[PDB]
């Protein structure tokens, strides 16, 4: 499966790239894009909805 929470706090690449960087290393296959302007963090290759939501929460973000 292909997640997508809609962060809509995350403004710009700086708060954009420590997501991706905090769903990605705890996940190597976990394929991530978060958008600044579409505010939404996709993660491809995982079905793990749940355990994504733990991560990126983690990093103090919302998990929409």
């Amino acid at each position: 499966a292909g997640l997508s929470f809609h962060v809509e706090d995350m403004t710009c690449g700086h708060c954009a790239g420590v997501i991706k960087g905090a769903i990605e290393k705890t996940v190597p296959g976990a394929a991530v894009h978060a958008d600044p302007a579409s505010r939404t963090v996709v993660v491809g290759g995982v079905s793990d909805a749940a355990h994504i939501a733990e991560i990126i929460t983690a990093a103090g973000y919302t998990p929409e």
